[PDB]
């Protein structure tokens, strides 16, 4: 047979290993020649594997690179102006790579240039609440100061935005061992920990879904009209640079001023974690000085787009996409994912050569410039938005396949919950001690949902990856899956070697997945989802699962509001309309489910009902967007305004309620809460009504 | 057979006459009890005629009404402050209606309240170019003046916006006999001319597609959150009132200051048409004073929605809609249209009772509050936007069936040109001297297109009617058709009795269409279009007709730019990308047309190709809208920024070029021209690509 088992059995761990090795011997930084060569390689192989067409889609977008002859660094500078301590110019290269060229040194992509000099303030993780604590409780003023923040907890772009609004004139980011050195594990090369010379690269934009900073709304093609830099989207206004913990120790050890307010502010280095401003007594006239010379430059990027045309519904697209560009070697991020996509393409192409085609069209994507702001995925979606809006069934992401070795992680739309539960029940667990058991069984046992027992955890989609345009701009049902670490011990730092030179093929082969079994399990989950999406006669979405979570989110947002019972009385703030809409959605979805089971098993009734399923995620889009974030159009889910990686439910109401007890005009503030309640209730009801009988 | 002939032959002129009489005996002003009663009547009859469901859809929207105990009027006031002349409090009622209650007196809907007093300036038609002439050439300053303008040429809302931006503190609108008294024809009741006591009602909003001023984006349902008045969309900031030409003669006869600049400024009254400011010598200390006391009030409105479910594609909607609310009796506007819709429903329901159903679902609409800003149509579309976006095949409007008796008028999307030509070739002409000839033949002879010879004129859609939400917001293929007057003699004033108390059943029966034959012809055209749209196996749209007009519009906009050859050199302004896109659209549309003829006559290939046809109008929508007009989202067609009734092609580029030689920063101005060229070329190319093979 050519069925899902045939597809799944063709997948090989050894192939994934070979591809991973192949993709990780040299850097593949976005906009570089090496990453164009790899694009061409992938294009050629996907043709050989059997896809019907494989093309490159290119764009010219704003990228950022350090100046090779004028290095970035930070100093401590004395009264005379001598630089008495300098941070490192590069990470010590790992064993066997010390002769590799074109390793980009640590930098914060999109930093403006500058040489600010001043007194330090330590701001913990530079979260919204960290700045609240500093300003409101401790009375420390960051205006004109250089802030130093530890990586962790939230997206670094949010940190930089928060520092800027506090009046900082610069930001130093560092990796604390509290967050990036796991107990009892050795530093790379002898284990998977971050050494003291290691540094996490990454961009510091606040794009809010825009894509290329210069062309919001439209693809950065050959005739594009570009904004000037000063009107560009999401660029930081102060210089920023990242360092490792050996260097951070030297900048922190002399700090004076106030003590840390409590222990959640102290990391693991042998320093007091004083907040400042400035250094203690003897050193009070010393200062910190940054030297940032990076440049932003419009640069060509290349996506690879592969098509396997559907036999029955070629105008229905199921997309498997993940990025190809890396900061350095990309041993985990993204090549552990890219190798899994490569093997999935190979397995689908094996079936194709034996005469099979899926029911619907499958598109495969190797995106560029993910690391610079989801640029490649977003420009392509901008170009193809009309096709995607009207024909997009589902997007499955495929970045890193592993960030740990403990259990499965899935984040997806409620529409895919049933599909994931069913598929995982049919796959074998790779976990020690669950031999001969299902993946569902191990997953549920190691990662219990915080709601249902006998069920596994499935998280909301947040952002910080290439599904953002598809899900939160365009409203296409999306999901992602990988192997992850223990949620119990998850400090929301990411894995220690994230975006460092130490993220290599050897890291993976020696410490994460020697047998490539977790990779194979993730290939089965991603590939299995694509298979079912592209081949099931009825789309495998259960609208009743959305009804259940909408009730949970409505309870949650109501609970937040109810912290302010006096204002809800004064301003007549009711959630009754939202609850009504959720009740109606629940009722209508139940009836639709009955019809979908009882209908005359009539292709037009079938195509009608498949369109109702396909357009249900679509219905949650508001064409006006969310307030001041036009490209976040989904009403139920947006990236958190405080942390791009985290998803927020009923974001418009959430942000209207946030810190509302501090607004100077409560009438206006509670008016906007009511406004957002109306928008949400309306959108829920409208989405429900797409599932009613059509006439 | 149950075919189009069966449908068409069932239509009766005598029925249209009976319905017209029935709908025009009492006023049906929006928001009044009488118009709710008529809604209920229509609902009951459409059920009896055989539709599957007929429901009322209600909204609470901002309406405007004079104060019954505090009448609006204008005075000339002397040095002491005595009102020596007052305009009329009402139009003399026509014969036999002098005892009818609830005739709303002449007023400008949405005027703010006020009693401004000042000197008059006469501003011709209050067009953009009229104000240019006044300010730039004549050096006359309108600041703090009351302006008096003749109706005609452009939508009255544009007049009021233009007066406000010139600094006026009030506006008086009047009907000049030059524009509303046809040579050799008697005043009502003895002919179809405007008497001197007649006055044209109408709203003066600038909504730019928003619908209800208080709820832009969302339906004005029971839980809607409403903007405060000061944040409302499109309300005028100065008082405004309309008068007839007996009264206007008394306000104009004393005008002094400058002479009219040329004869295009002089109407037909026996006055000099001096521009002012103020009155001549003896009267120089006299002033004009307005007294406006109308109020804006949220009021319930009622749309009637009827459904005739499709047998094969019930999830595909072909909509026939027109409004039911009238200023007074609505003998022409809208009841000549509403009666035609009523008879179309009756004929379709006759076929249904004999067991027939159309292929696709037909929706019939009786909209409310059209006269107050397309409110009823727009609120319903806001509510149902997701269903309409994904399922809307076509919208056919059905306001007034007649505005003359000379020939057919059609304004529609290029996608319907072929459909209209073909249908009209099969219908009989009602025209004297074309007995036994086709409607196509008479139409083409009396209204030659200004492009093709052997072809009839078909105009672009403008606005000022209920198709606006469907076409320019949502991108659903739309059209309209009526009988009209001679284009040779068309001064763009509208018919003389427009929005007056004299627009009665008798006007129509005695002077426009005694035999109801023009009404029957328009019922055949509107109903025939609906029939073909809802029943043709392949949708009856020809994408090649869009290609031809896109080239014409690109030539036109390029020609406008080329008035500025030096700036196009300085700023490197090229239309090459637009021309390229139009060429590609032409090529791709040609191939698609081949496939549509050659395809395997396979329902999925059929539903795929019908979806490509349905979503082609959709593809011209930009979700970001046009500059400062978020609800005008179609890139090819928008209502003119200078005249809501007129359509503009490539509006974003047009407005970027308009009066550009007067902008103070030409670099910036020409930058935005280039930006709009990019947006247009991109949208044309993207629309083309929806017609490529799908995979
Ligand atoms: C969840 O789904 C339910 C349906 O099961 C929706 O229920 C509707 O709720 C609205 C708001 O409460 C009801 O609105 C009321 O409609 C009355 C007239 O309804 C009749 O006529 C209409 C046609 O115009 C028919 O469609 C309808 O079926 C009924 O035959 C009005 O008279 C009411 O207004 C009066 O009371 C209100 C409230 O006190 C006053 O403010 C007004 O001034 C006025 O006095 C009112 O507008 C509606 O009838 C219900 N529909 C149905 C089919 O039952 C919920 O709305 C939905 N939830 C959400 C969030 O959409
Ligand atoms: C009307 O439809 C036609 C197609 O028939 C479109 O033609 C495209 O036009 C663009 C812009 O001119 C061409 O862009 C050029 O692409 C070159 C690479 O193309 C090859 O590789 C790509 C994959 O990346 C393939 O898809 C493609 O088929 C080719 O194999 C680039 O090298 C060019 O850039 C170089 O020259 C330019 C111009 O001087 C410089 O600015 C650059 O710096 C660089 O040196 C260029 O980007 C494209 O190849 C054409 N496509 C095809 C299929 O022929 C029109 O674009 C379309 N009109 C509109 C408005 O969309
Ligand atoms: C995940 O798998 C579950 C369990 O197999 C699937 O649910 C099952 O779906 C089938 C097929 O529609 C249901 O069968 C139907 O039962 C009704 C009940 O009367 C009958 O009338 C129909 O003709 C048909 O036989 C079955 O009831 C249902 N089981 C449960 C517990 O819900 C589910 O659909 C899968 N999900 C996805 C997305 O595929
Ligand atoms: C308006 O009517 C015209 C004239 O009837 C319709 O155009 C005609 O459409 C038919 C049906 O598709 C075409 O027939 C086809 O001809 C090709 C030519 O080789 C053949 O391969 C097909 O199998 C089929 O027989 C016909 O050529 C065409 N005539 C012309 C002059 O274009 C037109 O489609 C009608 N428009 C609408 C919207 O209905
Ligand atoms: C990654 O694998 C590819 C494909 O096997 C290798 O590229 C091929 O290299 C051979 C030998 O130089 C050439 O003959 C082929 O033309 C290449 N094929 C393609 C499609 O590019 C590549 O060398 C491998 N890279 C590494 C570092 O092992
Ligand atoms: C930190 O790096 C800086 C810059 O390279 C060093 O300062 C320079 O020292 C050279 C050689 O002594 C002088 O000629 C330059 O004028 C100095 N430049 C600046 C900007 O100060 C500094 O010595 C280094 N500090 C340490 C501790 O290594
Ligand atoms: C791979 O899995 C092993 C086994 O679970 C992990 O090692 C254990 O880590 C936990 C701490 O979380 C300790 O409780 C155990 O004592 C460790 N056992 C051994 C044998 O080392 C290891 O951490 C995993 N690798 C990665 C990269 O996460
Ligand atoms: C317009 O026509 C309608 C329908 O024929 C008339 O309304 C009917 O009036 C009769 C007599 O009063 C009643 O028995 C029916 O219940 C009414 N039907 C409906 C559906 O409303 C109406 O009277 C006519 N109006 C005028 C001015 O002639
Ligand atoms: C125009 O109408 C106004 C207002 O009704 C008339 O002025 C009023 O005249 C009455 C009776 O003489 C006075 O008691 C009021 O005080 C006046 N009101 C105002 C606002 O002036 C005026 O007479 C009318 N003019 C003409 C020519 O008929
Ligand atoms: C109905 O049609 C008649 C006949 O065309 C119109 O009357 C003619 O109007 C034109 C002026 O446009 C004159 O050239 C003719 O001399 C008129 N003839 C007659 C017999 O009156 C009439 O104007 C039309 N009615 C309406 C409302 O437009
Ligand atoms: C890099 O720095 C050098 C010298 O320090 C300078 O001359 C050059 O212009 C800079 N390059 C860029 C791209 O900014
Ligand atoms: C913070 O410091 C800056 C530095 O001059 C000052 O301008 C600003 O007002 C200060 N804010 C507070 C709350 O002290
Ligand atoms: C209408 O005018 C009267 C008296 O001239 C005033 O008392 C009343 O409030 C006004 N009505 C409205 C609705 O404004
Ligand atoms: C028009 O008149 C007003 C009235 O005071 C004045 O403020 C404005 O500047 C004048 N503009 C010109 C161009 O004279
Ligand atoms: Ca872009
Ligand atoms: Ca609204
Ligand atoms: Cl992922
Ligand atoms: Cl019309
Ligand atoms: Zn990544
Ligand atoms: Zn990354
Ligand atoms: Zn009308
Ligand atoms: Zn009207």
């Amino acid at each position: 047979k050519h069925n899902m088992k045939a597809f799944l059995d063709e997948l090989k761990a050894e192939n994934i290993k070979k591809f991973l090795y192949n993709f990780t011997q040299i850097p593949h930084l976005a906009g570089t020649e090496q990453n164009f060569q790899l694009a061409k390689q992938i294009q050629s192989q996907w043709k050989e594997f059997g896809l019907d067409s494989v093309e490159l889609a290119h764009y010219d977008v704003l990228l950022s690179y350090p100046n090779k002859t004028h290095p970035n660094y930070i100093s401590i500078i004395n009264e005379d102006g001598n630089e008495i301590f300098n941070t490192s110019l590069f990470e010590p290269p790992p064993p066997g790579y010390e002769n590799v060229s074109d390793i980009v040194p640590p930098f914060s992509a999109f930093s403006p240039q500058g040489m600010p000099e001043g007194d330090l303030v330590y701001v913990n993780y530079a979260r919204t609440e960290d700045f609240f604590k500093l300003e409101r409780d401790m009375k420390i003023n960051c205006s004109g100061k250089i802030v130093i923040a530890r990586y962790g907890k939230v997206f670094r772009g949010n940190k930089v935005k928060n520092a800027q609004l506090a009046g900082a004139k610069g930001v130093i980011l560092y990796s604390d061992p509290a967050d990036y050195f796991a107990p009892g594990v050795k530093s790379y090369p002898d284990g998977w920990n971050l050494p003291g010379g290691g540094v996490q690269r990454g961009n510091i934009l606040n794009l809010n879904g825009a894509g290329d900073p210069l062309t919001p709304g439209y693809p950065a093609n050959e005739y594009a009209y570009r904004r000037g830099i000063a009107e560009a989207v999401g660029l930081p206004s102060i210089p920023v640079h990242p360092i490792g913990y050996y260097d951070a120790q030297k900048l922190l050890e002399k700090m004076g001023g106030s003590a840390p307010p409590d222990s959640s502010w102290r990391g693991s280095l042998k320093v007091p974690y004083n907040v400042g401003p400035g250094f203690t007594g003897n050193f009070s006239t010393q200062k910190v000085k940054m030297h940032i010379h990076s440049t932003n430059e419009v640069t060509r990027i290349y996506n690879v787009i592969g098509t396997l045309r559907g036999a029955v519904e070629p105008d229905r697209y199921v997309i498997l996409g993940g990025h190809r560009d890396s900061w350095v070697f990309g041993g985990i991020d993204p090549q552990s994912g890219a190798a899994v996509v490569h093997e999935i393409v190979r397995s689908f192409g094996t079936l194709k050569k034996e005469g099979w085609r899926p029911r619907r069209t499958i598109l495969f994507a190797s995106w560029d410039a993910e690391e610079f702001g989801l640029l490649g995925s977003t420009e392509w979606a901008e170009e193809n938005s009309r096709l995607l809006q009207e024909r997009g069934v589902a997007y499955i992401n495929a970045d890193s396949s592993i960030e740990g070795n403990y259990t499965l992680r899935v984040d997806c739309t409620p529409l895919m919950y049933s599909l994931v539960h069913n598929l995982t029940k049919e796959l074998k667990s790779p976990d020690e001690g669950f031999e001969g058991k299902s993946l569902y069984e191990s997953w549920t046992k190691k990662s219990p949902s915080p709601e249902f027992s006998g069920m596994p955890r499935i998280s909301k989609l947040g952002s910080g990856n290439d599904f953002e345009v598809f899900f939160q701009r365009l409203g296409i049902a999306s999901g992602r899956a990988r192997y992850t670490k223990n949620w119990e011990t998850n400090k929301f730092s990411g894995y220690p070697l994230y975006h460092s030179v130490y993220e290599t093929y050897e890291l993976v082969e020696k410490f994460y997945d020697p047998m490539f079994k977790y990779h194979l399990t993730v290939a089965q989950v991603r590939g299995g989802m694509v298979f079912e999406l592209a081949n099931s006669i009825v789309l495998p979405f259960d609208c009743r699962d959305y009804a259940v979570v909408l009730r949970k989110y409505a309870d949650k947002i109501y609970s937040i509001s109810m912290k302010h019972p006096q204002e809800m009385k004064t301003y007549s703030v009711s959630f009754d309309s939202l609850f009504s809409a959720v009740k109606n959605f629940t009722e209508i979805a139940s009836k639709f489910s009955e019809r979908l089971q009882d209908f005359d098993k009539n292709p037009i009734v079938l195509r009608m009902m498949n369109d109702q399923l396909m357009f249900l995620e679509r219905a949650f889009i508001d064409p006006l967007g969310l307030p001041d974030r036009p490209f976040y159009r989904h009403v139920i889910y947006a990236p958190s305004s405080h942390n791009k990686y985290a998803g927020e439910s009923f974001p418009g109401i959430y942000d209207a309620l946030f810190d509302i007890e501090s607004k100077v005009d409560p009438s206006k503030a509670w008016g906007e809460v009511k406004r957002q309640i109306y928008v949400a209730a309306f959108t829920v009801q409208a989405a429900a009504e797409t599932l009613s009988e059509v006439a």
